[PDB]
């Protein structure tokens, strides 16, 4: 059986750890897939739509480290790109396969199906190099090895997707086969000594770890400084838990105001604060107002640190942080006598209305130190950073690029990545509608996942920036919707709560759905969210609004 | 009180005819919602997501003429590109406008939401340069009347579609009102007499219709040379209903090996052929294998001739056919003897399983002068163009761009744009997948659509292209979502017929549902398709696959 | 004084080994010249205009390493992008810094000087996307470092050019201090025993050095490998210099039918050629004549080489080669006994008309191993590709960009990389007249570059592939024009040379003028070049022209 160009990128792909890859069928593409599903040590799995294919290599990805989707050249594609440009937003290594014209119409002036009906076929890899850290396009066989290995290569070294399409002649075609493995001292010597200066040189010292720290692959690095320092620590809030919430230095999350209690104190009014790879972005920065930047800053980024006026290039962040780890003295007093303040809702009265603080309470105590918890754009954000977490617990946000109904997708993308753990998804009823039918790939992959789906009868994250009638969703049966898509053929199961006696009762039957999802529809008020939404939906919006010049 | 960048968009969209225009709220669009809201002439219609809502406005402006959608930025707008890909496919002034950035982020180098997380707020624009005929951003009030008439101008000039996209801060700025309207004869003579002599010269002529037709206005035009003429006249594919299949030289669809009866030779045995804006494409053409083309073809687009071995530039396509047809001699020899041949299939018994040609059959019988048939690439194509329409009939097929799952949204656009039609929409069960909660919206408007789902399990067009897992979907009980999607407010209707007698029972059930619409479910084997499909799909397979 | 984003660029610039940088003045650029005018590790050099700008950073980079080049918004970047793109062709990290609009102005739709008149300041960077490996624009001080680090430390891990825009008030502000430096066994056994398969199993084996090798920095183990092969080692025609050509294995150019004498049939003939970073473009295969590929190649790249059907990926070529030459078996059939073979013209009398041969034979007895040689597109390629080489010696082409005029510049840039050497110019009438005005910079800065301006009265190369009135171009009297470029204050000389005497007359005249350039213009008859540039003509042009499918 002849090796080809398909082959070489299975290969590559089960090589550098995917253990799935996720597609959607499409004349462009079929012989690609062929070839892929000839690696036996990946899974080709199949989603609704090429928006879910993307989310769901994005969830993936989150858990394995990297994903790959495949889709139809420019239909299948574009609805993909706000995946991968998601996907980029994240930094997470997402390889995007199309499959492409025939490489005999290049040339010749062909119209194409899928096409804008043009000449052109490039416009569709001009528009993902906007989106990507590599894009290469594959129209003959000898190049396929070189530019497989290129994209797979860079997308991991920088944690960014890449794009590659393929000729849907040549995915087929004869290949060789893959070898080998896609899978400083003065400079880093200055920059600590310049590290230990400024913390020996300041009273108190808070250290606040940001949403890039899983991509430069620091967290542990970063909890021995805290151990070394003895330090109040803080999450920024899309690094939900990318710290230890166990640590005895832990504080909780650095959000302005309206962060964990005493969190707001400890990062604003310690001499120093050391910020592990933040995004300082307008919803972080909760409108610009909570910003903490400059010379008390030590600024420690990926590949360089900047501290004490000087950039530090060509250091490698975890290399940074163990040295400075060993060589510290101790600044404990942002920390001493103090502890992570958490909410102690007491329960309500099993009879009584469903309510959130309720709802929030009963979803925390169904955490394990074996849970990922995806939380969805919208007050699931709120509730998801409110939760105490166990040890080993994930929380997935997706809290820069924020395109809502992502949740969906990527808990099945994140599910199949680790079917060891225990995967709850919190998505409102809003974001539910963008996506839901990737809920039905559960299903058939009978993924025990538990769904909270909050129906508040709308956008309720809006309501609180800016009201008006565009916030309004038709209302669906969402407990119904399971045994619509089970069809006969399918172990998902749709309940509803209404008070926190249903909700236990609920979740009981939930954890012991054991081979399929349950959806959960906890039905609150439209005004019933969190404080902390009300309070930084105003502080942002106030700084979209502000006026010209 | 004070008129708003906002308003000045939403009045020059009522302007140009929008009864509606469709959105999906975010941060960065809702002041220029709440200015859109102020113009009592549109009503504004929310989507369950953005790829929706593009595909709604695409289907609006196939009855309207125009459209428009509104998005977030970055995460709207870029799963609103494919739809806006698919508008400039199919030539159709779809305007999308994408809320952005406070103009006061610019030059900071500020991280904002929904971006890629770098300095750059630039990329969206620039990628809908390449999938629009025009795409400006206002940051600045003062710029924004030119900005705005610039789009919506070129869009309905070049019929294809426009970005916009307009700053959260400045939607909201004032703005001063609109005013005015966004709403050769030597070249014409040697046109003209050209193409007189390339008929005079030819004893059977043909004429065949293109998809490009409709974007050029000439459909009467056509109908006037074909009644000139006397010849046989045929359409392609995707020209479906874009002339009246009563005319007495209609002889059906040209589609190479494909084509109606009669019709391939009423074409390709023909000493010339008119061609009207065709778009000769892999598809069209049955893998390269049907394609009319050179000396013996009257090329006719919209700004150009092309016969007698000379491309006449600068000649409008509806004033060359009008010429054309009152100077021409008859050349009927190609519809002597001959007539439109369209399927007479037999009644099934009642009882007896559901199959494909009875579910066509009882579909054709449904349509009136006043229907309009938005069907989903599929075997619906298939069953679509096979269907004999009465004349007024309309039927959308997307055959440039061929997204599955664009018939759910298109057909919400069209019943908004002309809800004094029946609208009936053909979809395959994989393709109502991508796209099934447009239907929620259905309901949400009490629109009657009669919705056929077919379920034949599965991908069966790829099936026949070429077989594998990847064409096995999750089955869905299509018939019960209809009760999802009310959720008790709400008049949709679900049906399922897996016989005839349960598929005529449902139909009368479907046509008594005025104030919601009805989705059939109607079962069918995998492999119980049309014969062109298979055909089709194979020539249409071997030419893809064809070696390097 | 306070430190600013130009000072931090100036530093960073000096610390990857510049020690000149090119500019051409305009309003958005002045405040970043007089930032990097106080770094005093370099000289500014100014340049006549934008593409000889851009050339002469190019040039430069081929004797330095890196170099940088600054130009004025639009009007100076886009004509700087034609040598930029060059560079990226000719695999040198050349960084382009344009002066760009005052940050204020983004956001406001202000039409700006320079630029096209619409409210779009971005097509700038956006064009330069498509010529680089890094493009960034910096509007904000805070952003300065990230990116002027991106864009070095990119293009030299790279080695292709990169793009940074600075907003024209951001020049001058204030801004951090750079500190740090900008400046896999089993694949590699697994790649190195199948590369000793490959030769082993082979009776004869050639080796092939291709115009990569210098970016890929493997020149030192090519060397290693031929010494322990014994093998014959041939370069492509773009490698000239790369290997040594008195190596005991050295058989000259293979470059299909115009190959130095034995050359060909090393190559085609022997059972497995190792290609070592080849660049098989439609000029170097000769019209697709001349391209050894596939089973029986051993294709050796900067990171990867592909040999006995499998690529191996993730493997450095200066590894993989020590390595390889340190345990392969000796394979000197195709070398025992052969030598290379070089024109061996006799002197003509020295009062006969002067022709190309005899020209040709002086400028080789010129050269040493101090010399560097550059050599413009035109018959001058063909006539150094023929030189014999001293040891040392550098001959610098631009086969694959080919822009005529390069020659000038370059050799300007190249000459104050490199002062220690001699440096030599081989430029065409034709070429001479794009570019000519970088001589009087050459004067300005007292460089002793010796130039042989070829006047045939016209683009003989062309007239070679196709004739026609568009080859015939408006004579100057170039030796008159160096007189004209000193106006009194310079050392440049021009001379005039119609026969073999008056040459080498000329010659030593030249070498005489240490303090300032000299051109001698060589009268040669239109039809006068060498052999190899007909037959290589007629085979280029015919594929050209070959007919549509
Ligand atoms: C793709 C996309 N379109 C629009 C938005 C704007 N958006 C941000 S939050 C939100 C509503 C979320 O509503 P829901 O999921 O019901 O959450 P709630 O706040 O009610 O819990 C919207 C429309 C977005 N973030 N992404
Ligand atoms: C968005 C998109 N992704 C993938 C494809 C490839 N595609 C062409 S037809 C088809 C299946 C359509 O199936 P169904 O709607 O069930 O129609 P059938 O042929 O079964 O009546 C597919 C997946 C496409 N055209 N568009
Ligand atoms: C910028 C640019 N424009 C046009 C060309 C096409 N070109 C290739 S060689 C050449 C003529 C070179 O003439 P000359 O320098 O006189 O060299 P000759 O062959 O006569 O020695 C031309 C015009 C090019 N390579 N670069
Ligand atoms: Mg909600
Ligand atoms: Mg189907
Ligand atoms: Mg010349």
């Amino acid at each position: 059986m002849t090796y080809t160009v398909g082959r070489y990128l299975a290969d590559r792909l089960a090589q550098i750890g995917l253990k799935h890859h996720f597609a959607v069928a499409g004349d462009y593409n079929l012989v690609l897939l062929d070839q892929l599903l000839l690696n036996t040590d990946m899974q080709q799995i199949y989603c609704s739509n090429e928006l879910n294919c993307g989310f769901s290599a994005e969830g993936y990805a989150r858990a394995n480290g990297a994903a790959a989707a495949i889709v139809t050249f420019s239909v299948g594609a574009l609805s993909a790109f706000n995946a991968l440009g998601g996907a980029y937003a994240e930094n997470l290594p997402v390889i995007l396969i199309s499959g492409a014209p025939n490489a005999n119409d290049h040339g010749t002036g062909h119209i194409l199906h899928h096409t804008l009906g043009t000449t052109d076929y490039g416009y569709q890899l001009e528009m993902a190099r906007h989106i990507t850290c590599a894009a290469e396009s594959i129209v003959a066989a000898e190049d396929a090895p070189a530019k497989i290995d290129h994209v797979i290569r860079t997308a991991l070294r920088e944690k960014k997707p890449a794009y590659l399409e393929i000729a849907c002649n040549v995915a087929g075609a004869p290949c060789v086969r893959p070898g080998g493995i896609d899978a400083d001292e003065a400079s880093l010597k200055a920059a600590v000594d310049a590290a230990l200066a400024f913390i020996e040189q300041r009273g108190s010292v808070t250290m606040l770890v940001g949403s890039r720290i899983r991509a430069a692959g620091a967290q542990a690095q970063a909890v021995a400084l805290a151990d070394a320092l003895g330090c109040a620590v803080t999450t920024m809030a899309a690094a939900k838990s990318f710290f230890p919430e166990d640590h005895p230095g832990y504080r909780g999350h650095y959000w302005g105001e309206v962060s964990s209690p005493g969190a707001q104190q400890a990062v604003e009014g310690a001499d120093g604060v050391i910020c592990l790879a933040p995004v300082f972005n307008d919803y972080a920065t909760v409108g610009w107002s909570a910003w903490p930047k400059g010379d008390n800053v030590m600024l420690v980024e990926r590949h360089a640190v900047t501290v004490g006026g000087v950039a530090y290039a060509g250091i490698d962040m975890r290399d940074f942080l163990t040295r400075l780890a060993a060589h510290t003295v101790r600044r404990d007093a942002t920390a001493r006598g103090g502890a992570y303040v958490t909410p102690q809702t007491p329960a309500a009265a099993p009879t009584a209305p469903l309510n959130n603080a309720e709802m929030a309470r009963q979803i925390g105590a169904l955490l394990t130190p074996r849970t990922t918890l995806t939380a969805e754009t919208g007050d699931s954000w709120f509730n998801a950073v409110r939760m105490k977490l166990p040890h080993g617990a994930r929380v997935e946000l997706e809290m820069q690029w924020g395109h809502i109904g992502w949740s969906v997708p990527a808990a099945f993308g994140n599910a199949l990545a680790a079917p060891e753990r225990q995967h709850v998804l919190m998505v409102g009823d809003g974001s539910f509608q963008l996506t839901a039918q990737e809920v039905a790939q559960m299903i058939r992959h009978d993924l025990p996942v538990i769904i909270f789906l909050i129906n508040n009868h709308g956008y309720t994250i809006e309501v609180m920036i800016h009201d008006g009638p565009y916030n309004n969703v038709k209302n669906w049966d969402y407990a119904g919707l399971m045994e619509v898509f089970n069809a006969g053929e399918g172990n998902g199961l749709g309940l509803r709560a209404r008070t926190g006696g249903e909700l236990a009762a609920a979740i009981e039957q939930a954890r012991a759905n054991r081979n399929g999802p349950t959806l959960i529809e906890c039905t609150l008020d439209r005004d019933d969210c969190t404080q902390e939404l009300v309070t930084w939906g105003k502080r942002v919006a106030a700084a979209n609004a502000r006026p010209p010049r």
